[PDB]
């Protein structure tokens, strides 16, 4: 393996039919059979390892303890026919056999596997780098043929990507990929959350900032392995290890959660439809249930009980499961703009930022970075903006001990504070408590969660109350979402035109209560006559209540104009009043909603049409690629890969600075600076060596 | 070949064979795959009016009972929201139908302690109910068509 | 893909389809790993005849 | 047609420099090719 990294090295930054490639080349073409050899010994391993799995092994395999005698071991394998005699003769030596000729097939197959990988996936890097390099050599085809099982095995392991280089010049980059950070990646919140990002970066995304909100979701996706990762599952301490038990499995099972209240409100409210009110029991008017069976009331009395319980407990799983990366962002971003942009060192924020006037408390606070990976942006603030702004300062802005700074360095001192309840008091930081508690209270989602569980605790009081937990289903349901949006999009728009509606009724009004009073009587008995315009306030009331919910306006409800000398002007007034208010105004309504599903769906697929035409890394068209065939699906796979340029920051971060390559190197001080350089814009590997590859 | 030997025992069930028109004419097969298209989420749209109108039933049943009288003779009361299940089939049947709403169909509030609980109540109904979700209908089909 | 099992055992499977011998086909193709004998009872073929 | 008077109107400032016409393309060929191009080298505000 370390030979293979040696080589490896050799090739960093290698054109394509570059001389140390071909000079490699003509080392593997001489050394060919024990190339040859090592392949097969790899080859051999990696499928005994699926057929002892077979089943058609377990058919040979007819002694209980599963072992497997030598001659059926044999008969087994030339069965198979994957092997050949020698090679069947050679697993048979490297077996165990005890002296009843018995083998364990099972350790067999998995002592070589696990010290090979290493090797193994070393040398599918070689290869695939060295056919990529050299398209055209036989003697690497044959090579690769011979290797065809293990780039198989490989395949789900091995991540590519391309940078732009030092030298200017587009390079492939070859690592590793762990099944953990795969599977962790096909989980489907980490999918929506991709789609969502996807749509969001497509829709309203500004190309300069597009690979800085990429790395930020890279990080918070790893943020959300790792909450996935802790809540997953294989006398104080007895008690502590039971309650994080019950919060991971109220974690895991929020959604769920979610959905049983959802149903328990469903029932509640169809057990409601059987209140009836009369005035004796079963002046003051009572509410009795009617049921035949009587066992309605406390199944709803029951039902009450769990849906309050479960909106508790989504809180719960709320706060442990969505909240910590809440948080991690809010640091994060703060963190950024002071070691960066200097915000509250330099610029200091605007009085019209609520967020930024909030983040002043956190600053001194030692909790600080508490799920923010880095401890130690302080002293990092502290070495960029000391000598301008004083290093005494910041100490006190970031609430930093300067003589300790030097201590910490100079050696680890351990204050055990074995653990108690006053050292848990003592651990709490109330600023950092409630700054947190004011983010949790701005967020929406809390809001909504805390507004269900208050309206299931006034259910209680007054049962009707659980009907609010039905508008849920517009959270519960992706479509009411779509719909609702539609609505929303052009909300402000809508709430206008309504005021513009109130106006003109109000305009009607008052030339009804200066012209048109008389026609305003809404009394059959000419004894008592009750005038709905005699004032202003009333005549408001009266139009706006009546004429808009009237199809032909006012004019359908106050007295017919026959016969009287401001009959056309009473006519123009209504017919007036019909088309604008009735007519058109209502139909700016629906076309505003009409506009918003046209709106919408054009979105979507203009998203769509973004991400099957151009790459969302390079930019390039789909064209270019398809030029080679199927070289979109090829470039957005394997080339330029978004998945594997996650997996690689992924992989840099759990790898240690003095393994790094140089182009991982190069590529983690870029990060680290925050300049997205190396991400190839504009360029590819392809269009680079376009005419050498062909 | 079901639907006419029941025919055959009563003439009236070969009427449903003139739904065969639809399959029959592309432009009909146009126009029913146009409402087709969204029609999950056109049910989603009526349940969601459903539970709006149950909404408006539950205050209705609690604050504006009274109003609820359907019968001219006093001496015989007929109260659609005396029950809750009387009251959402009375709000689902007669105020959705309505051009303006519930208001329409239920008593004057004039010159009650209640009058403007009791227009915003009807305003907000004829606006949240007859105009958007019929609307919502309408552009969906729309957009359908686009 | 649970109704088309019982087919597979069938004389006639490919009544209207062409090939005659995918039964044949599939034998070759995954009998050593997955064994003649139990693709034979799957596909209702007779190894002898 | 208003929205998509709105939307060409962005469409056409963010494909295309005002002043050249020449596609976005082209210049993101170089990286950030298309906003050097409409803040340093096209801008019309420099030309005002
Ligand atoms: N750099 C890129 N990396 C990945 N996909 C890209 C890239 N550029 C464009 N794409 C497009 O994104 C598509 C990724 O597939 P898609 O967005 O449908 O999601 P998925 O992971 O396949 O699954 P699902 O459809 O279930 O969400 C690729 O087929 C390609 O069309
Ligand atoms: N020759 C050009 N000069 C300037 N901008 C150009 C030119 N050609 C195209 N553009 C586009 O015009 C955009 C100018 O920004 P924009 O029109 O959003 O206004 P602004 O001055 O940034 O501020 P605001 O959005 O507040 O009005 C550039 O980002 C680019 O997309
Ligand atoms: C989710 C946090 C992961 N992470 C990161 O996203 N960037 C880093 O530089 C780092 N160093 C240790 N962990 C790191
Ligand atoms: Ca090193
Ligand atoms: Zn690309
Ligand atoms: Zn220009």
């Amino acid at each position: 393996k370390d030979m293979v990294v040696m080589l490896l090295s050799l090739l960093e930054g290698n054109v394509v039919n570059g001389m140390i490639a071909r000079q490699m080349v003509d080392m593997l073409v001489e050394s060919s059979s024990n190339v040859e050899m090592i392949l097969k010994f790899f080859d051999m391993f990696l499928k005994l390892k699926d057929i002892v799995g077979s089943e058609a092994f377990q058919d040979y395999v007819t002694d209980p303890r599963g072992l497997i005698s030598k001659k059926d071991f044999q008969k087994a394998m030339d069965s198979q026919k994957q092997f050949t005699g020698p090679e069947i003769q050679f697993l048979l030596s490297c077996s165990e056999a005890d002296e009843n000729e018995m083998i364990n097939f099972e350790e067999f197959a998995n002592r070589f596997q696990e010290p090979a990988r290493d090797i193994g996936f070393n040398v599918a890097v070689l290869l695939t780098n060295l056919s990529e390099h050299v398209p055209h050599d036989p003697r690497l085809r044959n090579f690769l043929e011979l290797a065809e099982s293990i780039l198989e095995y490989f395949r789900p392991y091995l991540g590519r990507i391309e940078i732009m280089g030092a030298s200017r010049r587009i390079e492939r980059i070859y690592f590793e990929i762990s099944e953990t950070n795969r599977a962790q990646w096909e989980m489907p919140q980490v999918k929506e959350s991709k789609r969502q990002f996807i749509f969001d970066v497509v829709n309203e995304g500004g190309e300069a900032e597009k690979m800085e909100l990429f790395v930020s979701f890279c990080e918070d996706t790893i943020f959300e392995m790792q909450i996935a990762a802790q809540i997953s599952e294989p006398f104080w301490g007895e008690l502590e290890v039971q309650r994080v038990k019950f919060l991971n499995y109220l974690s895991r099972n929020f959604y769920t959660l979610r959905f049983l209240a959802l149903f328990l409100a469903f029932a509640i409210n169809f057990i409601l439809l059987f209140y009836k009110v009369s005035d004796s029991p079963p002046n003051m008017v009572y509410y009795f249930l009617e049921e035949s069976t009587g066992y309605m009331e406390p199944a709803l009395w029951c039902l009450s009980l769990l849906h309050t319980l479960v909106a508790f407990l989504c809180i719960i799983g709320y706060n442990c499961l969505k909240v910590p990366l809440v948080i991690f962002k809010r640091e994060k971003e703060l963190a950024r703009k002071l070691e960066f942009d200097g915000l509250y060192i330099t610029e200091q924020p605007g009085d019209d930022d609520v967020k930024g006037q909030w983040d002043r408390l956190v600053l001194n606070t030692p909790s600080f970075p508490s799920n923010y990976w880095d401890k130690f942006v302080k002293r990092k603030v502290l070495d960029k903006h000391g000598d301008i702004f004083g290093r005494e300062r910041i100490a006190e802005l970031l609430g930093m001990d300067l003589a300790s700074l030097e201590i910490t360095a100079h050696n680890e001192r351990k204050p055990d504070p074995p653990p108690g309840l006053l050292t848990w008091l003592m651990s709490i930081d109330v600023k950092y408590q409630i700054w947190k508690f004011g983010v949790i209270f701005t967020d929406n989602s809390f809001l909504y969660l805390g507004w269900y569980m208050v309206m299931s605790l006034l259910g209680h009081y007054n049962n009707f109350f659980f009907a609010a937990h039905l508008l849920d289903i517009a959270m519960g349901v992706k479509t009411l979402r779509t719909i609702l949006s539609s609505v929303t999009h052009n909300g402000k728009q809508l709430v206008m035109t309504v005021g513009l509606l109130a106006v003109v009724v109000y305009l009607y009004t008052v030339v009804a209560f200066n012209f048109f009073r008389k026609f305003y009587n809404k009394s059959e008995d000419e004894d008592e006559p009750d005038m709905k315009c005699d004032d202003m306030m009333t005549c408001y009331l009266f139009h706006m209540y009546v004429g808009v919910r009237a199809g032909g306006g006012i004019g359908d409800e106050i007295e017919d104009p026959a016969g009287d000398e401001y009959e056309l002007y009473r006519v123009v007034f209504d017919i007036t009043f019909f088309f604008f208010v009735i007519v058109i105004l209502l139909a700016i309504i629906q076309g505003l909603i009409i506009d918003a599903f046209g709106e919408l769906r054009d979105q979507q697929e203009q998203v769509k049409e973004d991400m099957e035409t151009k790459c969302f890394i390079c930019g390039i068209g789909s064209d270019y690629f398809d030029t080679t065939p199927h070289g979109f699906e090829t470039h957005t796979l394997e080339e330029h890969n978004l998945a594997n340029y996650m997996f690689f920051l992924m992989y840099l971060i759990n790898k240690d600075e003095t393994e790094h390559t140089g182009q991982e190197s190069y590529v983690w001080k870029m990060y680290q600076e925050r300049c997205w350089d190396f991400f190839p814009a504009g360029d590819c590997f392809r269009k680079q060596y376009e005419d050498q590859l062909s």
